[PDB]
């Protein structure tokens, strides 16, 4: 119908319209659409069948498909990309037409296939581990979550080695242990870093009016990225900020800050080894830096990781937590379906910003700033001193 | 946004406007939009998360949470919910909170809670069967798919007996034998043969016209309904035409005839136990009918159902199969998907009209007739003659 295609066309122009921050309230109003006006029996099959994506991404990475085709200069049929990928013919072609009917590649209307914006994202290592955790790693958790909260009669989760990660994969270890164990997630865990998040808290930070009159003399530290895995954070600030002076200190385990060093500048950056489980060796640096990291520990544990950071401040030095900050209510999927991934596999939560301050008030912080530079979904770096 | 509030309007304003196919249109173009205009990390967040909504469902099945929130009068607090259900009170806000973003239930401004569209869909017995079938028999065989497929190269999937069914379940059974052998599947399943599809092949079916001059004496058949679960084609028939002659005939096995019983009309349609991989006992029937039953079987099988058939037809008997017609090209995600799926359990596919025919041609019938009902995602009475 002429209606239909008269939509898209409107959506796309008022997309195009807009920002990044606009497209992905478009994207959240179309989804909740969908789900407003689909009939009982299609909630049920869409419930059924959008399971299938993630495994059928798993084949088509499996296979090397998402790669081959972002490459073709030309529409490939379903037999050149059998032949060539080494898949059955008959099951290449069921396939590529599940593929093309959710936008994973296209089908042309001679019936061959070319790139979909889709193909090119599972064609991006960083971007295809991700999808590759969700099915390994997240898949069995979700499915063991279920009978776990009915066999516990519906505990309140707490704890990282009493969740469902230990009934889905037979372990008394939690996660965190029990993947150090496992070379085959270490590799994809370590490609999965690689991927740099855009945008980064840079974009709305006011690092000059945070800094004050902070001296890097003598010798001083600007920034300690605690965790900081490749150390994106240290790359992004030392080049919107080339010309502000102090050391600036990539802190993680040995084997990521090996991975980090390929792609780290060759000065101005220093990989310092650190456990974040033990006190903070830099003293009195400005920014103690914490992306991503406090989310994945329940209260217990991430109060210990702040509380081994607030001796080596000074009156000047901030913790700077970057990470998930939902609303009170109206929370969107993205932050609510996190929440219920860490509770399954990490006994931690999603923290509104009353949760983020009275977990930093137990370390003896308090908030003085809360920089958004996501929308709708809200991440913040949120900047905590001194009580 | 206001731009977010305007094309909700509009979409809902068209929506109201068209029938229940052009709504599905609509909702097909969603999903396409919204998958063009996603993000590279959007795309691996929505494989991450989207999953979660199966686990989540069931977990409110397993509390009765849509049952109790559907007959609810006045919106209720978390702590309300979890007190009345038996749910620890965290655990209850939280599913709350996700359940809410992906509207299977609804949040107030006054964080409260009520039925949505979807709270009352998963409150259907019918339809919260589907769901738990999608959780308990779908989920495991997708989640075996991938590594079935790389262990054993690629093939092309033939077999009900060699599938991802029989690595997901740890078995050398066929889906169909071990279910039978696992009672609370067997009671989801008898449920879910309760929720009636709608609309039927009595909408755009010419009764008249393919009976022509056709005579019921000597107490002839004018309907078999081959495998009719709880006979709702049986009923339709007989309410849409009820002065036509001619006996009206379920057959199923003798559990599912049995649970038939209560929601069967007292006279007008026979309950008669029969295997459909057995010989059709009765002869030179009008119209032999099949709704939703060769799709669940390989050529090899299906096949050897309509061998069963053949034998028993006059001239004037028509083997109608009612089952999925997907396009040639430019199929929909509900039609692939299922494909995807019964090629994992039970090693079948989705046909083509042309797949229909082929098969079709080797029972030594020949299409007469194909009757669409369904749109987008097609659904035909395919009428068949000996050829
Ligand atoms: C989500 S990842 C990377 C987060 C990083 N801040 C970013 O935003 O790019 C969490 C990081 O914590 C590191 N990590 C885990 N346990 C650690 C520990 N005990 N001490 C220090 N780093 C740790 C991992 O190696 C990983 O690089
Ligand atoms: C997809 S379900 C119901 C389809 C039904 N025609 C309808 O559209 O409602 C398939 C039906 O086949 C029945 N069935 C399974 N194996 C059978 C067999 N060997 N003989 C007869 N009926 C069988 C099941 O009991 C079930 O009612």
């Amino acid at each position: 119908m002429e209606t239909v295609a008269a939509i898209k066309t409107l959506i796309q122009q008022l997309a195009q319209s807009t920002d990044q921050f606009g497209r992905a309230e478009i994207n959240d109003a179309l989804r909740e659409l969908q789900y407003s006006l689909e009939t009982p029996f299609d909630t049920v099959m869409r419930m059924s069948l959008d399971t299938c994506q993630v495994a059928v991404a798993r084949i088509g990475s499996d296979l090397g498909l998402f790669k081959h085709l972002s490459q073709c200069a030309s529409p490939q049929s379903a037999e050149e990309l059998a032949d060539h990928l080494g898949c059955g013919r008959e099951l290449m072609s069921r396939l590529l037409r599940y593929m093309a009917s959710v936008r994973m590649v296209q089908q042309t209307d001679d019936i061959k296939y070319i790139s979909s914006n889709i193909t090119q994202t599972l064609a991006v290592p960083g971007l295809e581990a991700g999808m590759r955790h969700a099915f390994e790693n997240l898949w069995p958790v979700l499915m063991a979550l279920p009978d776990f909260l009915a066999e516990r009669k519906y505990p309140d989760i707490v704890d990282a080695k009493d969740t469902a990660f230990q009934k889905a994969f037979n372990t008394d270890q939690d996660c965190f242990h029990w993947l150090a164990t496992q070379p085959t997630r270490i590799a994809n865990f370590k490609v999965l870093l690689t991927d740099e998040r855009t945008p980064n808290f840079l974009s709305t930070f006011p690092l000059e009016k945070e800094l004050g009159s902070w001296s890097a003399e003598p010798e001083k530290a600007l920034f300690v990225d605690i965790g900081g895995g490749m150390g994106h954070a240290c790359i992004r600030l030392r080049e919107k900020y080339p010309n502000q002076p102090g050391r600036v200190i990539l802190q993680d385990l040995p084997p990521v800050l090996q991975a980090a060093q390929a792609t780290l500048p060759l000065s101005g950056i220093e990989s310092m080894p650190h456990n974040f489980h033990t006190p903070q060796p830099v003293q009195g640096a400005k920014f103690y830096f914490l992306r991503l990291i406090l989310r994945d520990f329940p209260d217990h544990q991430a109060l210990e990781i702040l509380q081994n950071i607030v001796p080596a401040m000074d009156a000047e030095s901030r913790i700077v937590i970057d990470d998930g900050v939902p609303p009170e209510k109206g929370a969107r999927w993205a932050e609510t379906g996190t929440d219920i991934c860490i509770m399954s596999a990490l006994g931690s939560k999603e923290r509104t910003q009353r949760q983020w301050e009275e977990l930093a008030a137990k370390a003896g912080l308090q908030l003085q700033a809360l920089y958004q530079y996501t929308w709708p979904v809200v991440n913040a770096a949120m900047v905590f001193s001194l009580q």
